[PDB]
């Protein structure tokens, strides 16, 4: 599995037993994923943070 990085296209590699990617949003401004890279487990939505938790090459 290989998730994204912010701007460039420089991905991000995910390491062994960490296989989701994930992209950190704004409740308020979901315009910028503002932070990005691989977990164990799905990041919880929260009042002021969302997130949106996957499993795919590139996804986030």
């Amino acid at each position: 599995l290989k998730c994204n990085q912010l701007i460039p296209p420089f991905w991000k590699t995910c390491p062994k037993g960490k296989n989701l990617c994930y992209k950190m949003t704004m409740r308020a401004a979901p315009m910028v994923p503002v932070k990005r890279g691989c977990i164990d487990v799905c990041p919880k939505s929260s009042l002021l943070i969302k997130y949106m938790c996957c499993n795919t090459n590139k996804c986030n």
